[PDB]
């Protein structure tokens, strides 16, 4: 351990915590399944903001690929500031919120609910007044959150939708994923650093390359940098990237790799070949064990990160409990 | 006043899009009643570049005039996981200019095989998307050469606005796509709100806006970086104060996309709360204020096309061929 920080400390509780949190929502998971293998849903809109936006974003990979249903992020604006209501009949909804206290984000869970949409909440706090809009609450039993930069309660949002997902598909593979899933993420405590402020010092902005899963956690990875670090770092895919940003490219751009093992390896290793031919200065960032399930490395991979982010933030000066500026409860329309 | 090709694009899109709705008039009407018989349950865009960020656009369109969840879709699912998804009663529209990216045949191709309804929007009618597609769309926005869209994004917007005229028959959007020529000459005729100076010395920048001020602000950003070389990144200004804003505490360059519409109180007061935590702001407003508000973006965004190829110019980067970037770009 190195640095006395909060988020340090909360960062290497994850692992125990998702432990307790696979144990007391193996039932409610198993019944939300249950409803949801009956109901079939036509889509899945995810509620959120900051990194229960990233989270949304992993549902997206997770429910596309291992339930073939169509999943986004719902856009809270519609509902909160232009006062419009959706058809979202046969629609599954899901609010995620650590706090459950927004209001554009209680907005939107509102009016899903009115628009006759099933709707469930990922909180962690089991008094937000979100628990009396949605149908279910599934708890994220993480406890609470004290340093403003999400760590523990990003990984319980991950996987509570990967036990969700696991409960309803009934995929034995994604349910071998989740049972692996605390010691994963044990192993990825133990392993050595990863990442370290030495290769960010003089570094104001950076991309964070990923592709499928792999992005859905660049973006979370991005948000650290910018929270924690006040470095301007912007997730992309690794096949988007390729489409006009990689300009930046050609002035000396300092990329981040989120190398995960699963079947979008060979396309993202040769993304990342092309865009090191073009010239770039990498970082290279990957799961702590070539023996982890593919669904569980995204979650592996980003634990090192969290502790490792840690020490780059009091290295660079910034106090990550407490970034200049930032509030755990954030409340915007 | 530079003789750039994409500028010389850029001005022309005020009668390329006047030509292309005249044009595309029964071709909507006819996909309009498709679509109020079809009732779509969802609405899923296909594309990569320029054409996602009018992707965000159709979603902002769709879901407040017709009430129909709009998302973008995800290439990988289909061509890196090789995943397939049910898309039975859903409308699945592809953007592309050149039509031609194997990622977006290939989800094009698993969305039609789902029994997806599926729209093309396309520049190229010679293009592999019209094989795959149930309906192509013509954007009619002519040769597009250089690298950087300008035209075929405004007729991507135009062709959508015009689309959602036919479907919903919301007769205020049939005024705003009656005026859209208008106030893009307009824009063009108005005075520069970009200038190089705003911009010297800044390497990052980040667009905000809201609501559809948000999807333009995402264009913006995309032309900062392939035409500036400027690492810029839009944001809404909502979800800009959930973690970005520490990076307002070091001295940060934002340009305000602010459009009359329902959301300018609250984008103006997050402006506002940015400059407070003294951000150096750099504002686009609407060229007009008595243009509809529903096509307020575009004639920012016609604005600031011409602007920006002459900060291009003024930044030493030719826009019309960016260093390492084709007009057809592949990635699958
Ligand atoms: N604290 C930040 C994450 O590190 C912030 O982005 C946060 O996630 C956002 O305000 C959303 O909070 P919620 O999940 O409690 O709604
Ligand atoms: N989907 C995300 C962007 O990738 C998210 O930031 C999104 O822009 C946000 O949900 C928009 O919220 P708003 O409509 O209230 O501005
Ligand atoms: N929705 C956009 C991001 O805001 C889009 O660029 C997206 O990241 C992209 O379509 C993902 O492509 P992939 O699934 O092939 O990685
Ligand atoms: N040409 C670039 C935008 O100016 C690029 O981002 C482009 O939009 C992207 O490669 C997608 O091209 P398409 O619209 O022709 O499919
Ligand atoms: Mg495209
Ligand atoms: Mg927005």
């Amino acid at each position: 351990m190195t640095t006395n920080t909060i988020m340090e400390q909360e960062a290497r509780t994850a692992p125990q915590k998702i432990a307790e949190q696979l144990l007391a929502n193996d039932a409610i998971t198993e019944s939300l399944g249950s409803v949801l293998r009956e109901f079939k849903p036509k889509f899945v809109m995810i509620v959120g903001r900051g990194s229960s936006d990233h989270a949304g974003v992993f549902a997206k990979y997770l429910f596309e690929i291992e339930a073939s249903i169509p999943t986004f992020a719902a856009a809270p604006s519609v509902a909160s500031v232009y006062g419009k209501t959706l058809k979202l009949a046969g629609g599954l909804v899901i609010v995620i919120s650590q706090s459950g206290r927004s209001p554009d984000i209680l907005a939107q869970a509102r009016m899903a609910k009115n628009a006759g949409a099933f709707c469930v909440a990922l909180v962690n706090d089991e008094t937000a007044p979100i628990k009396d809009i949605v149908d279910v609450v599934i708890p994220l039993r993480a406890g609470e959150e004290k340093a403003v930069a999400a760590t523990k309660s990003y990984l319980a949002t991950l996987s509570a939708l990967l036990q969700v997902a696991a409960k309803w598909t009934q995929n034995e593979s994604l349910v071998e994923a989740v049972n692996s899933l605390p010691q994963a993420l044990q192993a990825a405590v133990d392993a050595e650093p990863q990442l370290r402020a030495g290769s960010l010092t003089d570094v104001k902005n950076l991309v964070v390359l990923g592709r499928g899963f792999g992005y859905a956690v660049s973006k979370e990875i991005a948000l650290k940098l910018k929270e924690v670090c006040a470095i301007h770092a912007e997730a992309f895919s690794s096949a988007e990237f390729l489409h006009g940003p990689v300009t930046l490219v050609e002035k000396k751009l300092s990329i981040l790799d989120v190398c995960i093992r699963d079947e979008s390896y060979g396309s993202h290793v040769e993304q990342i070949a092309n865009v090191k031919q073009r010239g770039a200065n990498l970082i290279h960032l990957h799961q702590t064990s070539a023996d982890i399930h593919p669904r569980i490395a995204p979650l592996a991979l980003l634990q090192r990160f969290y502790i490792d982010v840690a020490a780059v933030a009091i290295a660079l000066g910034i106090n990550p409990d407490k970034p200049a500026g930032l509030k755990k409860v954030t409340q915007t329309l």
